């Protein structure tokens, strides 16, 4: 496959963080695709035109469809902003997203 680039390296670190047991009680509920049937959220894709989710980041990152750490980060950023657009802002699931989203950009941010 190549080895990461160095950038990509580092969002691979970040990748995996997010994906640890330390963040998980906010993390988790952006581990794997959305079910909107199961959810019973069957509105979900008709307001989401694109999920995104962290199993679906880590796999492009392993079979290495970002080319650089600007794709892998707006990824990320469309997994975060498409909980905002669904969900009102007092869920609980947006506090966990924000917070998510506060690790990862001041990470994101010390990018070598
Ligand atoms: C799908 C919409 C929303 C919902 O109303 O679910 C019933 C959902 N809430 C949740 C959610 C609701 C309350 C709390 Cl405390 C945590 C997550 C959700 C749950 C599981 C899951 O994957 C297994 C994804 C979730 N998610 C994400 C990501 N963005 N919005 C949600
Ligand atoms: C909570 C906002 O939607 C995202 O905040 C990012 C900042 C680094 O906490
Ligand atoms: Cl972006």
């Amino acid at each position: 496959m190549g080895k990461l680039s160095e950038q990509l390296k580092h969002c691979n670190g970040i990748l995996k963080e997010l994906l640890s047991k330390k963040h998980a009680a906010y993390a988790w509920p952006f581990y794997k695709p959305v079910d909107a049937s199961a959810l019973g959220v069957h509105d979900y894709h008709d307001i989401i035109k694109h999920p995104m989710d962290l199993s679906t980041v880590k796999r492009k990152m392993e079979n290495r469809d970002y080319r650089d750490a600007q794709e892998f980060a707006a990824d990320v950023r469309l997994m975060f902003s498409n909980c905002y657009k669904y969900n009102p802002p007092d869920h609980d699931v947006v506090a966990m997203a924000r917070k998510l989203q506060d690790v990862f950009e001041f990470r994101y941010a010390k990018m070598p």
